[PDB]
């Protein structure tokens, strides 16, 4: 994971 997890 490089971005946004929500």
């Amino acid at each position: 994971n490089f971005g946004a997890i929500l």
